[PDB]
């Protein structure tokens, strides 16, 4: 049950034991869900918003 309260996505929620998903780039562990990623359809390689938007 580790890391349950902590709050790493951009939605200031935590774990909570959701499905999580990990940028490529930046290494930011997002919310599966406010990644907008279907359960039945996890890409290989996900870049968050942020990256993708970078400089
Ligand atoms: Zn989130
Ligand atoms: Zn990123």
């Amino acid at each position: 049950l580790y890391f349950q309260g902590l709050v790493t996505c951009f939605c200031m929620k935590p774990f909570a034991g959701r499905p999580m998903i990990e940028c490529n780039e930046c290494h930011t562990w997002i919310h599966l869900s406010c990644a907008k990623i279907r359960k039945s359809n996890v890409p290989e390689v996900f870049v968050c918003q942020k990256c993708r938007d970078s400089k």
